[PDB]
Order: structure tokens, then sequence, then C-alpha cells
């Protein structure tokens, strides 16, 4: 019995050209709005991230994958939606920032406070803050970190390790970066050392690269990092079979699925944008990444995989799932790569849709920690940045321009963006909030202390 | 009691370093959402238009403003959100244009069908639809259409006029630009033309210059288009003292108000952004216009003034109002001209909740008709295009980048955006809706047929 509805279908209605045919609608949908509202206790928490997943980003996603009237069948089918705003603080002087990067962000929806840009689990004067990950597990809830990044990366790293520095990824960087949380110093550790600390029960992404790395200290003092890993009982994985195998994940027996060296590979393949490139350079077709791998499991197949582990504890569950690259590619201004793993997040929110709308107790969110830098423009646009043409679903042409940076690296933007959910609570998403408010939005909703 | 509440308090709760204390909602939403919630008929709908007024748009402003954790009073406080799409058409092929222009999306909206870009009042096949305005006036209710852009301009247009080309301001152009539309060649006429014909209880707006002109052809052939409003019993209004003197408007006497020969003046001024303005130039705090003047009424007094008159209606009235110069002055790249028709917009929100909130039969819609170029970016950025660092309400720079193109003029952006609503039938703007169901939502909720 799905008491609270999804938004089963919301591409146009029909032919786009006549009066009525790019309705998304059929009717009114006050009863169908009044039926999403629930102030129930939530049981679960699936949050989805799209990284530097703005408006903007999945508006172009949309476009080129399902049509200008198409319509994801994840992404867009949340029914309560909102505008959430991501600003940070400068550290020396308290005032905001307008910018964040993705490190203030996540410290930002995992705590509850502010930050400044590079820190994570720590406020302004440095100072530690428990995560709703920590608050979960302590509250005897199962726990999930999903990723198609390393996992020492500053979205799924905010959710479990507090460094002054999002650089501070293994021990080496740590002594040089962190000082103060240097292990060797008396301190919590690296990311990575307070990520095998924090045991959450399911942490599935990249990053294997720093498990090569040696403790300095310590009970594990002198060997690596994977290897401590085994000693204190995880179950390692490292390629999709491995982790279908998986039975059982749970305090006793937690799984740590390290699927890349770095990051996860991308979906889609396509060539970086240029100079003029709308106007010199022919449309592109984005091409599936051989590498991809079916070694490799995708996004989804995670979200599934930790679902079906978490849900096996009684009390209820908090998941966070990030579809990383999407930010990653935006930088390296590559639509393919970008638009790629969009998609790749869609199908992700949709297993998540499938198991909550089942489950009834289940709030779903997806947002972005920010905005970035792409932008959809007009297909003659003589633009001082790089752009691309691609060829849509559709059979049209859409231009994308990245004009934020002359740097290599394009940058994130500070403007407001959505903020979606389903379930009980999912009201408190709706209107204007701040990145805050979602910290406690999650408590409030998993009833936690 | 206004059984519909508004969101009142949405700016950060308290001190913004602290835990909690950039949050802006105080508790649970569930309730409050379940009381916005009303399938009642509309008897009044007031649509308030930002041209070019993006999520990025908001945020910039209410940074500028009311700071980072400050808050719209007008604009942020409608408590139904959503994302809309607002993409055109290609006209020969039918398949979607990405990017739209002004005349498209009001088309769109105004008539509920995709056209191309240009196009007011007709489709791909350039055939006239009648729009949401002429359709309540058929039905007995009052008519109001307000800009700060010329009445001509494809916003305010789009309601009242059926052409080929939004260039198709006076006869000239028409002649020249939209000659199957030319009152000659028998057709309904220009822009201004039509405009007459249409007979809106009050239209309030700039563009006196097109109606020194004179018709060519019909029943006032040889007249300035002056000449034959005054003779067709519009009641002429050029001040404010002038539009305050009025005590009624309707159909017997409708009120055509021109406070300006092109435009409305814009509230502030500021220098133009420029390459590594960010870096070479101090930051700019903007100026109030000194030439704005006591004597042309703000969009917020006309707005004020439309609800009193059109008010006076038992049937009950549409009402459109656009600020129409966040959109010119974004093309402009001028930061402080484009924020400052921001706030001007929200004092107009404001007014129309203010009444809405007291009549409680009112659905209030705030929304723009696409999106634009400028961008929130880091303050040391280095951008290929225009930039400025601005001094911020909160004692913070913050830094505009317009880097879309490289001619004189910044484009249009494809993002979806935000479409807010308050009173009965709101709930239909909730999630992922086209620029289309706004036509079928406004026309459902009052009635026409
Ligand atoms: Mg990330
Ligand atoms: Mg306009
Ligand atoms: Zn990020
Ligand atoms: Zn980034
Ligand atoms: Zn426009
Ligand atoms: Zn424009």
């Amino acid at each position: 019995t799905p008491e609270m509805p999804v938004l089963e279908n919301r591409a146009a209605q029909g032919d786009i050209t006549a009066p009525g045919g790019a309705r998304r609608l059929t009717g009114d949908q006050t009863a169908a709005l009044r039926d999403s509202l629930s102030d129930k206790p939530a049981k679960n928490i699936i949050l989805l991230i799209g990284d530097g997943m703005g408006d903007s980003e999945i508006t172009a996603a949309r476009n080129y994958a399902e049509g200008a009237g198409g319509f994801f069948k994840g992404i867009d089918a949340l029914p309560l939606t909102g505008q959430y705003t991501h600003y940070a603080l400068n550290k020396k002087t308290g005032k905001p920032d307008y910018v964040t990067d993705s490190a203030a962000s996540a410290t930002a929806w995992s705590t509850g406070v502010k930050t400044y840009n590079g820190a994570l689990g720590v406020d302004i004067h440095e100072k530690d803050h428990p995560t709703i990950l920590e608050m979960a597990k302590a509250a005897g809830l199962a726990t999930g970190n999903v990723s198609t990044a390393e996992l020492q990366d500053a979205t799924p790293a905010a959710l479990v390790a507090h460094v002054t520095s999002r650089k501070c990824y293994g021990p080496s960087a740590t002594s040089e970066k962190c000082p103060g949380n240097a292990l060797e110093k008396g301190g919590k550790g690296s990311i990575t050392e307070q990520l095998l600390n924090a045991r959450a029960d399911v942490t599935l992404g990249g990053g294997a690269k720093t498990f090569a790395e040696t403790a300095t200290a310590g009970e594990w003092q002198g060997k690596t990092l994977r290897e401590q890993a085994q000693a204190r009982g995880y179950q390692l994985v490292s390629d999709a079979a491995s982790l279908n195998s998986v039975t059982e994940a749970n305090q006793q027996k937690p799984l740590l699925g390290l699927f890349a060296d770095g990051n996860m590979p991308v979906r889609w393949l396509g060539p970086k944008a240029t100079y003029h490139g709308n106007i010199d350079k022919p449309a592109v077709t984005c091409t599936p990444n051989p590498q991809r791998n079916d070694s490799v499991p995708t996004l989804a197949q995670m979200t599934d995989k930790a679902i079906e582990l978490l849900s096996k504890n009684e009390k209820g569950f908090f998941l966070q799932v990030e579809g990383a690259s999407i930010d990653k590619q935006d930088h390296a201004a590559n639509p393919c790569g970008q638009i790629g793993e969009t998609v790749d997040l869609d199908e992700a929110v949709q297993r998540a849709l499938e198991f909550a709308k089942k489950e009834g107790n289940t709030l779903v969110i997806v947002t972005a920690d920010h905005a970035h830098a792409s932008q959809i423009v007009a297909p003659d646009t003589k633009a001082p940045g790089l752009t691309q043409a691609l060829n849509t679903k559709d059979g049209a042409v859409m231009v994308m321009s990245y004009g934020n940076s002359e740097e290599d690296s394009q940058e994130h933007t500070g403007s407001q963006l959505r903020i979606a959910a389903y379930g009980p609570h999912a009201a408190n998403v709706v209107g204007l909030t701040d990145q805050t408010d979602l910290f406690y939005t999650m408590k409030a909703a998993l009833g936690l202390k």
C-alpha cells in the first residue's frame, strides 16, 4: 500500500507544439500534496547528494538524456520541493563566504553548524561537532556511507571525520597539513583513520590508494590502513561480485568496499569543452565509457545493496549516497562526464524511492551541496569561456558553457538550489530553508536526542 | 484569521557561527503546509514576474540587500514552491530550443502553448491563441497589466497582442516586420494597436514613445495612438499624482498610464562589470538613482493602485505585474541595477501578499520567464568574462560574474527555476512543472471557459 505517492509521470503529456501538449500536469494536485504530508516519525532516512548538481545541472542532464519535455523518474519524481542556501563562513571574520566548497557544505548538513571552506566536522574555532551519522549509530541505527568518489573526499568524509583541512587524507598529508589532528601528535587521526574508527555498518566507494599508507602511531603503528581494517574486523570487498556476495553487515562485521584506487570510473565519455567549441567543432554525442565495467558496481547497485544490508536492522537506518562526479566533471568542463553522472544518480534515486514507497516510513532527500559553473546557452553563442554543442535525445542541439574561470578548473557558484524530498517529515524542505536546517530536519525525523 | 499563512520568518535564527544559528525554520512545517492547501476557487489572481529572475538572481539580491542569512519579506515568503521548465521551440522543426526569449516564455504562460523565440500570442504555425487576460475579460473579470518596461515589451505585450515578431511595436515597425499583422494588410495590428483593442481595465508602464505613432488604417487613421486612446475613452495618466487621482477604472473608463517614454527608471546605479573587476577595482556599494523621481510611481505603488481599482470588481480580477529591469540590467552586466530591480519587485510582492492575506481568495504567484547569466563566484576568481565585487549588508564582499557572451549583451540561460505561490490552487506549482502548466493552473483556478 503506497500511502504516500511519488510523482509517477511529469513528462510533457503530449505534442509539445500543440495547446496543452507541453503540460506536465493532468489535473489539480491539491489532494495529492495533502496526501504527501505526514508528520509521523521516519524509521529510515536516505540522503542522496549530487555534488554540484544545481538546477542548471539537472536541466542540462534532462534535456540531453530525456529531452526538454522528458522526466527523470528518480530526480524529478519527488513531490515536495524547495530551494536552500549553502553559504559558508570566513574563518577569520565569521561573516558569510558566499561560495562554499564541498567540505563546508557537507559539514553543514551533517552537523548543523556553518563553517569555513576546507573544514570537515569542525566549526570556525576548529571544534568538533558530532555528525548525523555518529548520532544515528549512537542511537542504535544502522549506518551507511556511499560515494563514487574516493572515500576520503569531502562528501563522504564529512560524516565520519573531523579535520581542519579536507586535504588530510591519510597519515602523510595529515602530519603536514593537519598537525593538530595527527595521530603521532596526539590527534584523532587522518580522515581515513577516523573513518575506520567511526565504523559505519556499510561504507562503499573509491580511494583505496590511501589505504596503502602506514599508521604513524597507536595500536596499529607500522601497518597499512588496509591491514588495520582487516585487523579491526571489517569485511573488505573490491569488485561487484564480492559486494554481491555479502549477506550481513553490522558492527561485528562492518562492510568496507574499495572499488577503485581513486574515484570510480565515470559513466560516459566525451571531449572537453573548448573556446568557441560550439562554433568550430561539430556536435557531440556522449558514449558509454568502456572502463566503466561489469566488475565495478554502479551507484544504483551500491545503493540497492546498502539498503538491503541496512534494512535488516530493526530500529532503522541512516544512509547517504553520493553522485560525486557531477561536480568533478563540471570542474573539468566535460559535459558528457557531467550529465552521465547525473543520469547515474537518477538511477540510484529510483532505487531509493522504490524502497521508500514500499516501506512507508522512509524519508528520501535529493539535493546538492552547492551550485556549479555549467550553463545552458543559445546555440550560436560566442562566449569567452569553454563551450560544447551536444546532440540531445530530442535530436536538437544544446550548447553548454563554462566561463567562470580562466584558471584550469571551473568554479562553484553561490546560487540557492533545489532540495526535494518524499516521505514523513518531507514538508520541511518546502520553501526557502538553509543547508543547516537539513541536519535538524533529519535529527527530528529520526527522533534523535 | 488568514487561514492561509505566509512564511513570516525565514531569516537565520541567530548567530550564524554557532550550531543551529543559521537555521531558517523554527519548527516542523507539516501542519502549516496542510493549512496552506485549498482547492477552493480563486476569485483573484496576481502574477508577478521578475524578468530573468532565476535562483541566482534572487540569491545575489538577497545576499546584497538582506545578507546571506536574510529573507525577502515578499519574494521568499511564499510557502509553496517548485521548479519549472521554460524551453521554447525551433520554428522550423518544432523541436525544443533550450533557451527561450522573453516573448516565447510570456506566450507560454499567457496562452498554454509553446512557441518560437520572438513570437507573441501565436504558436509555431503563426496562429493566434487566446490569452489569460482576454479570457478573464470575456468572463466578466477585471483585468490589469503592469510593468516597468515599455508596455510594448514582450512581457506585458503577450497578454494583449498576437504578432509574429516582438519587434512589431507600432504601425511603422509592424508594416515592416509583421506585414501579415499590419492593420493595412488586414491584420489585427501592431502591438500597441492591439493593446488598445484588448482594453484592459488598468494598464500601467512605460512606452509612451510608440504612442506618438500614427495609425495607417482603421477608424482612427491619421490620428496618433495617443489620440486614438483618449478617443476610445481611455483615462490617460502620466504621473504619480495623476495616477493617485484615479478613483475608478473599468470597461467604461479604462486606465492607461504612460510613466515614461521608454522603460521606467532603475532604482539603483552602479558601474558596469569589467574584465577582472573583482581584482583590479574596489568593491562597489550601489547608489540610489537620483533621477528615478518622486513624480514616477514605483512598481509597488502601481501595484497597490491596480489592486484597489481592480478589486472594486465583484466578479474578481486577474493581474500581471512585471519587474522588467532585472533582465535588462542582467544583459548590461550591471549588478547594481539588476539587484535594485529585484528589491523593487520584492516590495511589489509584499503588497500583493498583504492584500491576499486579507482577501482570502487570492492566488498569488511569483516567478520569472527564464534564467539569466549572472553567477555568484568566489572573491579571488580570475574569470574570462565580466566581474564585479560588491559590499553586502553582511559587510563582506560578494563577486558577480557575467561570462556567457563576448558580445555587448549577456545572454539568457536555460536552467529550470523557482516558481512560488500562495493561496487557493497553489499546490499546482509544487514539484516540477512546465511554464505552460501555469496557464492551465490560472485558468482552472478562476474557472474560465
Ligand atoms: Mg563530493
Ligand atoms: Mg520582460
Ligand atoms: Zn561539492
Ligand atoms: Zn567542486
Ligand atoms: Zn525575459
Ligand atoms: Zn532578456
